[PDB]
């Protein structure tokens, strides 16, 4: 009942101007979570207008609408991997498209595909990694564990699962080859999201930059779609401190409940998901230092306009460093007591 509304709503009012969002949405300064929750699926059809993707692609008006509902409701409530992670990825695709010239690095329909991936790329997370799959015996892992990337093989099936459901299919006009072409597309863009296949390519990517794009390379065009992708799912990153610091509120209560569940299993959860041994500032510069810093040192080497988001990191980076001595205790507790001891 409440979808069928706001389906109606969606569908009938009309697609707002994606500058009547925020006179900043474009710009790689704007914060999307910063948008409430309940103008999400608005704002997607004003990203996927604005790109042009709707007339080009020929997509039909109540499809979308039911689509992109249907995805937002493929999101449950974990503290990080929800729709208002996937509703952020996905805005950061936009600004690569608005800022960065996509059209001169990827066809349209790999540009198309990367955005409908993002808004895809997390569907029904649990708030648990792909190790807890195994290691709990779930579901996802008795059918995916033998291939890997349990969660996001899941998240795949979940994008193809909302596909299937009729009145649904965004693609079901496309040419059989372009539609294999999109859900082939859809499945690399998907699994590239296991940092695992990062870390596997990422001597791959750092050896494209180096040589420099080949628009004829077609292993430099998924390659570039990986690394693009990867780019929107850690854009948090690339926010201002605020968002940094929140972001780190949310990964970390999300990790720890799953170590909390470790402990109650009898297993020994890794020292960033134990409550116990985890500290913070640590784990956050080890994270930007060695996975998210690399990451977006790439994006600048091929985009230089991207440049402002790599320095952006680093200073991030730099703040954690900098209120690391914050977790330390000095003087008593703001209560005055040592009971905590
Ligand atoms: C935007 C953003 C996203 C993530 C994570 C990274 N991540 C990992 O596997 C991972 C690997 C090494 C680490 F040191 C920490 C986490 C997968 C994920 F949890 F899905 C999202 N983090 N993590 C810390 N700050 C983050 N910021
Ligand atoms: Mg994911
Ligand atoms: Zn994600």
């Amino acid at each position: 009942s409440a979808m069928d509304d706001e389906y109606t709503k969606l569908l009938h009012d009309g697609i707002q101007p994606v500058a009547a969002i925020d006179s900043n949405f474009a710009s790689f300064t704007y914060t999307p979570r910063s948008l409430p929750e309940d103008d999400t699926s608005m704002a997607i059809l004003s990203m996927l207008q604005d790109m042009n993707f709707i007339n080009n692609y020929k997509i039909d008006c109540p499809t979308l609408a039911r689509f992109c509902l249907m995805v937002k409701k493929g999101y449950r409530d974990p503290p990080y991997h929800n729709w208002m992670h996937a509703f952020s990825v996905s805005h950061f695709c936009y600004l690569l498209y608005k800022n960065l010239e996509l059209t001169n690095y990827l066809e349209d329909i790999e540009i198309f595909a990367l955005f409908i991936s993002c808004m895809c790329h997390d569907l029904d997370h649990r708030g648990t990694n792909n190790s807890f799959q195994v290691a709990s015996k779930s579901v996802l892992a008795a059918l995916y564990s033998s291939e890997g990337s349990v969660m996001e093989r899941h998240h795949f099936a979940q994008a193809i699962a909302i596909l299937n459901t009729h009145g649904c299919n965004i693609f079901d006009h496309f040419s059989r080859k372009d539609y294999q072409r999109m859900l082939d597309l859809m499945r690399d863009i998907i699994l590239a999201t296991d940092l695992a296949h990062h870390l596997r390519i990422f001597k791959d990517l750092q050896k494209m930059a180096e040589v420099g794009y080949d628009r004829n390379n077609k292993q430099h065009h998924r390659l570039l779609l990986c690394l693009l992708m990867t780019s929107c799912d850690l854009s948090d990153q690339t926010k201002g401190w605020k968002t940094t610091r929140k972001i780190a509120e949310l990964i970390y209560k999300e990790f720890f409940s799953q170590g909390d569940l470790e402990k109650a299993m009898g297993n020994r959860p890794m020292e960033m998901m134990d409550r116990e041994k985890a500290y913070i500032p640590e784990l956050q510069i080890s994270f930007m230092e060695h996975i998210a810093m690399p990451i977006y040192k790439l994006l600048q080497d091929l985009f230089p306009k991207a440049a402002e988001l790599y320095e952006r990191v680093a200073s991030n980076r730099e703040h954690w460093t900098k209120v690391s001595h914050k977790f330390t205790i000095r003087g008593l507790p703001s209560n005055n007591s040592l009971d905590f001891l």
